[PDB]
């Protein structure tokens, strides 16, 4: 019963975090000396908020399914977390590949952005597993409720 | 009940915004000194309106499902928003990669187009989450109506 | 009731437009000085008619579903429009990438073909949204008919 | 009732056309001066017959579904035509990209093969839309028969 | 009734043909002067037998479905043939691309292997369409049996 | 009955292992002399934990399905293991390709990270097959219970 | 009835074979003079065991479906074999492409690893078709049992 309010709050945390990420990216892109670096940090910030919106949408999808079937919601949440993790790995590999292809003069700035981007990946991964763990935590109660019902 | 009219209006905002985006792109491509830049800004404008049409189609798909099942519509809207966000990230990465590969002489103009394109991504992302938030806002009423019905 | 005849006419417009596009492409490829340019304009014309046939097939698929369920037809039409828009963006990005990779001597001719190709993309996009808008316009009547039926 | 015989004949036209295409490709590859050109024309001929077999298989799939549901057959035929068109565009883009990457000495021969390949694409596209138009032509009779049945 | 025995025999022809293909590839790779050529001919032979096994598996899948529904088996066989043709085109394009990228000294040997590989593609394509034609040939009897049953 | 507790413990092992992997990666990235190497080891550590989270999510998905159908859970677990193995191979090939493309000066450090990454792949593969073997081990009991039930 | 025990034994053969493959790969990577070669042989061994685990999982999936429907199990086994063959071809093409891109000094060692990898592909292909042939062999008994039942 308390899941649905938790899911709404979790989306607020994600949306607020995404606003901070783009604010920081805009600050770095405000006066970056390299136009190529300006696009890179802007794309990294745009990629970060895009996956954050996808994570919020995935959480909302699980919440929508929670009102009909709890077993299906857990499966849907697990599928959404796996899809989010795979997409997060996709952008990390592209960012790492771009950083390796960057020139040594710009690679110093690109690696710092890559480290900041890696922090965003870690924050997204930590939030996803924590939300998934809480989501499956109620499944313990859902299965226990079924066990109590048959008693 | 007020969702369906809201969805129709939201499509009008998207279509009107897409017309402005292509109008601005046509102005920049009207007399651009570099033929390669002409294709780049035209493709960026064509990409922007293409995703805008996809976002409008995704909103209409959720509206169509809203007339049958509200829970399915919310799931469909969340899936459409995630698909739109993933596609938006795809074009942003391609645009950023092209900007990094652009020559320094053209990179100054390419980065300005990239910044304009990034603004379109931000506008699309902001509109998608706002529309999704309003769409799930009625789900609060939909669940409350079910709770009131069982009372 | 008037949708099905409209869909048949819309396919005739698309097929007639595709014939004009390939006729113009054949005229440019008839005596182009560069063999590489000959393949490029021919491929661009072949790509344009291919998506036009796909758009006509997508419209026919919606018309076929219109005879069974109107809600499903609108969803299918929206899905087909999104798929057509995504495919149209795919060829535009490839054409833009090829134009940027073209040599400066040929880039002048390639950019003109790219601009012509961009016009085909705009014509296809404008036709798709107009057809989709008319298709969902009947959904207003379909929902109104259901509302009148329950009265 | 006359569709099924038409589909069988249409496959015979496609198979006979594919035999002519590979016969012409074998003639050009019989004594081509460039071993790279020999592989290119052979692959182009192999690609042409491969899609021709796929088009024949797609037509047979629609014929198989025609014996159970006419509405499903039209949808399946439209889906098969779209898939064939997308695959045809895929090989055209690859052939065009290879032609642009060919050396100027071989590009003269490669462009002639590209033009011949483009003719095969046009023949396949024209046959697919003509077969699809005939397939949906019976849908007019199928819907009219249902209208006559309810009268 | 005679289909199932035919399918078993057809797999035996494919497996026997695959053994001959790898035997010939092993003979060429036994004493090839170029280590790069050794990997290329081995991969081409490995690719040929891999698709041959896939074709045999696709034929067995149609045979398995033949014991339950004949209409579904024909659709499954058509889908398997299309998938096999698409995969066969995929390896042909990769082999052709590798041959074009081969050095002129090795391209003479690579083109001969490409021609041998093209023969394997033709043999696989000819066998697939012949097996599919026989498979749909019984569909004529299956539909005729239904027509005779209703008489 | 003891599966569900085993699945919860297995996730704890995976999450604890992932924390150790990122801790080791952070130690190597804390003072790496090459900024490109810093991104590479960070991406490798981020990739390792991402697949570990996916493996934990896949295990939880099988546990969720275990409460409804045991046969479906085994199929879902097998599908999840195959998907995890395919994704693990994807990152291994990318890491191996990047290591081969690394310069000889950095390749010495890159190969050591590749060997460490290969150990993570082996640990993930060993854990996945061991968890799958235990999961199918209960299927022996599930089938035996059905056999005992019919007795 | 004897299939299920055969499937369990077949997995034991695959797992034991995979252990031998990685043991041999570890021996070659223990003292390889080239760090790039060390990653290549390790990745090839990791790829080999990964597909072996996938093949074992595919066999277990067919065994799980064998307890419910024999016709579905044969279709699932055929689909799994086709997927395994396609994935096996994917790694073979990547390995062959990497071998061709290897420098001549390392290509001698890379080709030997490629030949060893090709042997693993042949062993996997031979085991898959043999297991599939045995799996469909019981389908002969399954269909014969149905024929005997109706007698």
């Amino acid at each position: 019963a308390e899941l649905r309010e938790r899911l709404l709050r979790a989306a607020r945390w994600i949306l607020l975090l995404g606003l901070l990420v783009l604010v920081g990216f805009v600050v770095l892109a405000y006066l970056e000396r390299s136009p190529l670096i300006r696009a890179f940090v802007l794309s990294a910030g745009v990629v970060l908020v895009a996956l954050f919106a996808a994570a919020l949408a995935w959480l909302y999808l699980a919440a929508a399914l929670l009102g009909r079937s709890p077993l299906l919601a857990l499966v849907a949440l697990a599928l959404g977390l796996i899809t989010l993790a795979a997409a997060s790995a996709a952008m990390a590999a592209t960012f790492a590949h771009l950083l390796l292809e960057a020139p040594p003069e710009y690679r110093e700035a690109m690696l710092y952005v890559f480290g900041i981007a890696v922090l965003i990946v870690g924050l997204l991964l930590l939030g996803l597993v924590w939300l998934l763990e809480e989501a499956l935590e109620a499944l313990l109660e859902e299965e226990k409720r079924r066990e109590e019902e048959e008693k």
